[PDB]
């Protein structure tokens, strides 16, 4: 891995003010919403980044690193990580889901491949044998190619037969998403959890940014358009 | 802390008991019921107190205590609490939602902010740097504080719509919760998870009084009554 | 106990293999599927063996096993068992409440019983104390007879009002369920996690038997039927 409980500091402590501003700000922002259907979008869209202000203070704090004995030494993973995007990368599943109307039979498929994405990958994560993290990598990795697809090539249809306002919107949240969610096992990969070619100076940086847009950002470009209506 | 593994025993097993008999009491008497609401009503009231007993039965037997090193010293932390807790507080606030016929968009809001309040006050309890368990504990009761403002002025205006048997088991119910559930934070305070000012042994008894109220308590008052049909 | 973390290899190896065909079949299967509600049986059916797969190769891989010091040893167990379970067995109940068209009260029910079956079940055989572990073995059989009952003289009953093809897949499914599911308490009490009697080795022959039968056994009855539409 890439030694690092002080270096990141900065990072983790810069995403725990955004998060936590990106929480108070849709908060004192939904309050009025009188919408039923409305109110739904700023629920599960406040929580995605109420939780993961939590997750990154645990990670600030000290009490989101454990220290994992693979290769030949002790490498410092940041497990809130995995606690975070349980639950976190379900609601924003959701938004998706209930924006474009999907079945209750897809929406369970993709928070079943989503929850079966972050617990592989914080097996991963926690795995001592070098060679055997890469295999769990490649199974959660698996599981998010099945999630991107039906976004795509499959939310993407269900949205053409809504409002054009709906259907845009969630055109630009199914790029965002895609791109940015296939981000992570590459940083994964390359970072301090497998190869370990990046530091975890840099590794937390580029979750940060990815983090912070994938929920503060999405949240944005969801939460200003009148498709949450 | 207020090191105490054994004092607080008679406690923990009269909480076992008590949870134990609430749960059968539950059970043999839901058993007519025909009406599904009244159904629900059964299921998420009869389930809270039998996860109630396999914590607290946990807690007796030894398995739900743990020793987290804070202070200057390794205090006695009972983790079995946020265990039931987190289960049991979202299904408390289900029946409170169920019975004044809450939107979807808030009882999602509920759970995620009580998911946050246990989760955030387990941390706070398994942290070692004694300064930080008062960070955890702040974000947790104001997580509980949004809580009970929409179980208060939310949950009652949504209750005044219904018909009056309904509105005022709600009323009694509504301050039965937010009069317990501020407890929590308090006797956590300054018992031995925080403060250490009330030794184990007494916190041991206030949880255990406040907990048999919150639920076998609620539980009767809910159940012994015509709103749940 | 019985000391093993080697010559199960093969059966947790083989383990694998089956679930992870037993996924891949009923993935490339349930593509065509257009009706929502069969669209709803292969998203749980699916999902079964595809989180038991994940859990099986844990295991194979030695990640979900662990020693648990009880009697006069060190004890191989096989935690993943527990977490696998957890998901797994609810989603398989949900098959049998959807098919049969059960209340929403006694779906909360039944998979209330049965986390607490698979939890408690979970403390059993984590727990140092050899007493101790049977009190929860008791607890979590009780509660799986709780799950067994309904099941049967429950949902038979409300399967008999539906269309002969949904009452009779139903029949078989009922059957296959209460009759493997009895066989974990059994296997457990006289395995490694109990009354040491069967070696680790055939124990986890057993459960694999059981395992594969009570998902991709009963997938197949199930997903191969037009019951699901
Ligand atoms: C309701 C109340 C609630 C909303 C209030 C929340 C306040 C809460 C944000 C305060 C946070 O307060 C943070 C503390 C600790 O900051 P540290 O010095 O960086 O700690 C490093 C530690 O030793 C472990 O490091 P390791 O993980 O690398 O091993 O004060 C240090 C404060 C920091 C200097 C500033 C951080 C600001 C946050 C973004 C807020
Ligand atoms: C279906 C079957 C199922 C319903 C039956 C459930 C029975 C179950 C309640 C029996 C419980 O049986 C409890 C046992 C243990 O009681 P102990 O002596 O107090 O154990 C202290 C231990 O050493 C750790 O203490 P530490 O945590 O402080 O470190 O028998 C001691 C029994 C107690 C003396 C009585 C307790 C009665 C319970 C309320 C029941
Ligand atoms: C998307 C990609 C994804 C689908 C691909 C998945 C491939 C994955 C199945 C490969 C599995 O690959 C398994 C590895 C390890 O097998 P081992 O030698 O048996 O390991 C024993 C270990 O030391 C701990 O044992 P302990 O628990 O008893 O302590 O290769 C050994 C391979 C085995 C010899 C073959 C097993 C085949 C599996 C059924 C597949
Ligand atoms: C239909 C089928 C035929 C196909 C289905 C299965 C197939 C699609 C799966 C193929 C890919 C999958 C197995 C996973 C492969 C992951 C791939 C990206 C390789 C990752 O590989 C990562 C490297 C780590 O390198 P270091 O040891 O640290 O040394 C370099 C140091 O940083 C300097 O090792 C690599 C070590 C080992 C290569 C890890 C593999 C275990
Ligand atoms: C809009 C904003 C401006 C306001 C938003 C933020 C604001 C509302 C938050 C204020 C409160 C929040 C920070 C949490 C404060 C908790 C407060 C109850 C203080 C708890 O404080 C507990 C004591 C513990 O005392 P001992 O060390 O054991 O010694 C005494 C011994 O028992 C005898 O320490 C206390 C030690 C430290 C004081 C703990 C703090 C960390
Ligand atoms: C209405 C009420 C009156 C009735 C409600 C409660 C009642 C229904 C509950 C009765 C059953 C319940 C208490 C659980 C009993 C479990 C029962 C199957 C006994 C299991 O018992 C397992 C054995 C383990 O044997 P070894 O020590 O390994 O030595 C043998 C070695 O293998 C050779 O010990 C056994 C040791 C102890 C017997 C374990 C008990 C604790
Ligand atoms: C620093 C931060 C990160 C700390 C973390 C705390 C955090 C864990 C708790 C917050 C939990 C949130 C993440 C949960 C998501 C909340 C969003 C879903 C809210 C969306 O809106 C839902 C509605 C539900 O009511 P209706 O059915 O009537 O429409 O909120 C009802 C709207 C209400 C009626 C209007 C007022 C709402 C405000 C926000 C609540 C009042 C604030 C409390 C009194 C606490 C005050 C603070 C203390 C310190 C005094
Ligand atoms: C000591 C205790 C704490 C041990 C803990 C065990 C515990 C974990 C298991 C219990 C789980 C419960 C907490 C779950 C909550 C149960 C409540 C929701 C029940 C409410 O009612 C729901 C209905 C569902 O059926 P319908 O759709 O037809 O209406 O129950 C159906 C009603 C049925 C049809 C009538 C009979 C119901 C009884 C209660 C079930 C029979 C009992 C079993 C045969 C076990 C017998 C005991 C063994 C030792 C012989
Ligand atoms: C070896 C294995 C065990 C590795 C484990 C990976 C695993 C964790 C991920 C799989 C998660 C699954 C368990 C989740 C259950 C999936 C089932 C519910 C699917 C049931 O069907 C649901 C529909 C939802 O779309 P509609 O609403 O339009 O009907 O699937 C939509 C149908 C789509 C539109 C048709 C094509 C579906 C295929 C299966 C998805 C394409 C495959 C991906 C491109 C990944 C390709 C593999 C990589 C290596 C190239
Ligand atoms: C086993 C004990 C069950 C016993 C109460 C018998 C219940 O049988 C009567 C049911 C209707 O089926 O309602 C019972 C309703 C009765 C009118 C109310 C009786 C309540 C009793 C006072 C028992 C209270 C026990 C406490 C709730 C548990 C405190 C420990
Ligand atoms: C707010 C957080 C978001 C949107 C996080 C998304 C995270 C992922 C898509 C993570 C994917 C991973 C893999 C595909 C394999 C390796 C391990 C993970 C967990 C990093
Ligand atoms: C049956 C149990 C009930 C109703 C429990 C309620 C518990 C709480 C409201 C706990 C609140 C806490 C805080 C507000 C902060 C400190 C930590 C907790 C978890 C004790
Ligand atoms: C796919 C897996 C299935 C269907 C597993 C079912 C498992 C059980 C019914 C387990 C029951 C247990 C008891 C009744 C008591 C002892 C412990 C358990 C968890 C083995």
């Amino acid at each position: 891995a890439q030694i690092t409980g002080r270096p990141e500091w900065i990072w983790l402590a810069l995403g725990t003010a955004l998060m936590g501003l990106g929480t108070l700000y849709f908060l004192v922002k939904g309050m009025g919403v009188s919408d039923p259907d409305a109110k739904k979008f700023y629920a599960i869209t406040t929580l995605v980044p109420a939780i993961a202000f939590t997750m990154y203070l645990s990670m600030l704090l000290g009490y989101g690193l454990t220290m994992v004995p693979f290769g030949g030494e002790q490498n410092p993973i940041y497990w809130a990580r995995y606690a975070d995007w349980l639950f976190t990368t379900p609601l924003l599943l959701l938004d998706l889901a209930l924006l474009v109307d999907a079945d209750q039979g897809t929406i369970l498929a993709l928070v079943g491949a989503d929850g079966i994405m972050i617990g592989t990958g914080l097996v991963g994560a926690l795995t001592k044998v070098y060679s055997y993290r890469f295999v769990w990598w490649a199974i959660s990795t698996a599981a998010m190619l099945y999630i991107l697809y039906v976004l795509f090539f499959g939310f993407t249809s269900k949205a053409e037969s809504m409002r054009p306002e709906v259907a845009s919107t969630f055109k630009v949240l199914r790029n965002v998403t895609v791109v940015l969610w296939s981000a992570y096992p590459v940083v994964w990969l390359i970072g301090s959890e497998g190869a370990g070619i990046v530091p975890l100076n840099i590794e937390t940086l580029l979750f940060m940014v990815l983090d912070v847009s994938a929920k503060v950002g999405f949240g944005l470009i969801l939460l200003r358009s009148r498709a949450i209506f």
